[PDB]
């Protein structure tokens, strides 16, 4: 009767992506959910802010493992989790998106026989010199069932000589999280009246990709080109922790006093100011997808996006960081284009959609 | 000039590794560093084939073993890329598929270095095996994939990694055997000691974990194993984890009814196989050098990875059901051969790995 549906969650895309799946999985006829957060997002604003906001349950496990190298925080998740997976014996582990985190989680479970779903599944950057590249490759190569968010994320899956038989297309759980707490953030947040900003009255950026952060280059370039936009249009701008470190590191911390720059928001907060932005401006995987779902224009700030899809339908545009003054002019004429109309990412009820996948298999 | 270094963990590692490296010390300018996981510590299983074989001493012993796979596994993982990061090799060297190949592959490419697998492609198609997972995580981990057979490079398209990064080698414990059959013929009295002629024993090996860590597939063997002995002499070098489950099951004295041994070294291995009317093994590498020798083999497996040596009819699987007919089975297939037909390359595979590091750019 009772299925054991674990899930393994360590960063706040993934906190959200569980926000989404546990409403699912909580009303189950007989679905028993174990939550374990690996620790790998541990502040108030990354991690505490999301459970509370979402409604989601306190973590069953907190590993409290972060803020290492790839070998020490993958090499204690996967002794740790294991640890929890032993004692549990679930009969699913879900795990989520494609941080070390992520992979921990499934390569613990897959050596114990436990079967893995992989939630965002098949995504592909084409670029094997990224962790993300990597682990997503090896977490979707380790799990039994995929759940694929875009047709192009299923056809990556097939090239890899995974069978049709494993791959679910279900759309995307980030969209069925942007509909279930929109209307709470309309009646909690009050951030535009914090910042006293008018709606459509600014511009959001966030940027934290390793490869644009550890780069000094590439992270001036891309500081300048916000502090220009603001000129001409104010800059909003939660700046990632990490990100806040390497612009302090490299004495670029002078560019984020020139805009709007916050410490990092709660998802409702998020939503408002994703919801009233002239346009968007990103290197989030999340951020560039909640742009479309608002009708917003994003600028992707990267040589390639695994969301093409919104490249396609022209709501979402590359803008690689060469170049301070070629990237603040392709910004700011980005902002009044638009895309097409499309639907994308599903009817906001891919987590009904696994959470019926998983009571069959 | 370039620094390539191995992880090596256990005995199939240190043989393999030990042709490789008798090529790369004959190379310009290549530095060597080998670490050992210590994976396998006991003197019969690590210390034996160092000293046989002409393998230098490890430039670093980790000491970890004896745990579950999270556990080994996830502090390999850390071991390792503390040692890389001291070392910055140019190349890492992982071998076969055990989980100091998989911690290995893992260290590695989240730091950038890449990674080439020597006996890369093998698929068991059986993901409850440890092994199967080990090489599919490391395959796809890889830069370089140093497939030992043309099934390997097929597994490998299959999976979409690119014709550029596969190189049909052969197989380097080919290179092993025939190196040291000279050496092995000079110096091993292990007939002697044991009161043998030649072709007047079966040899055999029982390791895999989905045989011995199971009560009632083991008794099957043993029990088989003790019936053949009735009618020709069974000489059993009997693995640690396969003795130590023997004992906790109360196995123990179906060992008496055949000549158990401890482990032997490469040495006597070879003598043994060389000389043995027929092999009965669940091992990889046993499979491949019992048609070395062109003596009849019986897998006890419900699949191999070394398919073609069904298919030339040396091999035959025999899955561990009933004790009556794994026996019969056994004693059957002492009257066949195989086909006459060359597998494995020319002996030579260390040579091509050594070319392909070198000229890889
Ligand atoms: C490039 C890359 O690999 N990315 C992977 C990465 O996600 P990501 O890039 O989106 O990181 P991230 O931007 O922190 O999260 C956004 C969320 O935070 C919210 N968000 C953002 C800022 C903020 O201040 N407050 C806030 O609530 C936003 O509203 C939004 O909902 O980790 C994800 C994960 O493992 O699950 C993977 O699915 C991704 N893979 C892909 C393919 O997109
Ligand atoms: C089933 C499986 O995955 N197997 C993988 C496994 O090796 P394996 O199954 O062959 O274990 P194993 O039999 O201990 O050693 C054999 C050698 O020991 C010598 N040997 C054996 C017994 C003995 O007493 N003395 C001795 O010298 C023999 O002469 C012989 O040369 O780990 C390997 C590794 O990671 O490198 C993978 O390459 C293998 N994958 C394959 C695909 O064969
Ligand atoms: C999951 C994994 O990596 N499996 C590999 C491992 O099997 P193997 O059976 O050796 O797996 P482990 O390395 O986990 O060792 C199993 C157990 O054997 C005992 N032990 C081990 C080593 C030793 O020197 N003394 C001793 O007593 C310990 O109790 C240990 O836990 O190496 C074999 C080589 O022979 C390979 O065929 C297997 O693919
Ligand atoms: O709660 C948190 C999470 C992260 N970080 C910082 O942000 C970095 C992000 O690294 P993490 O391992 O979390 O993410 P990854 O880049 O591996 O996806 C960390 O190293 C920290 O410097 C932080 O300050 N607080």
């Amino acid at each position: 009767m009772w299925v054991k549906i674990l899930s393994v969650v360590g960063a706040r895309p993934q906190f959200i992506k569980a926000a989404a799946v546990s409403r699912v999985l909580r009303a189950s006829p007989g679905v028993r959910e174990v939550l374990v957060h690996t620790g790998q997002h541990y502040d108030d604003n990354m991690s505490q802010v999301f459970f509370e906001e979402l409604e989601i349950p306190d973590p069953d496990y907190h590993l409290g493992i972060g803020g290492g190298t790839h070998g020490q925080n993958t090499g204690r998740m996967l002794e740790a989790i294991e640890g929890v997976l032993l004692k549990e014996k679930p009969d699913w582990v879900l795990v989520y998106g494609n941080t070390d985190s992520t992979l921990a989680g499934a390569l613990a479970a897959v050596k114990l026989h436990i079967p893995v779903a992989h939630v965002e599944a098949g995504l592909r950057s084409f670029n094997r010199r990224m962790p993300e590249e990597i682990n997503r490759i090896l977490t979707d190569h380790a799990s039994d069932l995929l759940f694929a968010p875009t047709e192009t994320a299923v056809q990556n899956l097939l090239r890899e000589g995974i069978p049709e038989n494993r791959i679910h297309l279900v759309g995307d759980v980030m969209y069925d999280a942007a509909l279930h707490y929109g209307a709470k953030a309309e009646r909690k947040s009050r951030i535009l009246e914090r910042l006293g900003l008018q709606a459509k009255g600014y511009v959001l950026a966030t940027i934290h990709r390793a490869e644009n952060t550890d780069d000094q280059e590439r992270l001036r370039v891309i500081l300048e080109a916000l502090a220009e936009v603001h000129q001409e249009v104010p800059v909003v701008f939660p700046v990632h922790p990490r990100t806040r470190k390497r612009a302090e590191a490299f004495g670029l911390g002078s560019y984020l006093e020139k805009v709007v720059a916050l410490e990092p928001v709660g998802y409702l907060d998020m939503v408002m100011l994703e919801k009233n932005a002239r346009l968007i401006v990103t290197d989030s995987g999340g951020v560039q997808k909640e742009a479309y779902f608002y009708r917003v224009p994003c600028v992707t700030v990267r040589e390639e996006t695994e969301w093409v899809e919104l490249l396609k339908a022209e709501w979402n545009y590359l803008a690689a960081p060469q170049n301070a003054k070629d990237l603040a002019l392709t910004i700011l004429h980005r902002m009044r284009t638009k895309g097409v109309e499309i639907d994308l990412y599903g009817d906001g009820r891919a987590s009904q959609k696994i959470s019926d996948f998983l009571r069959k298999v």
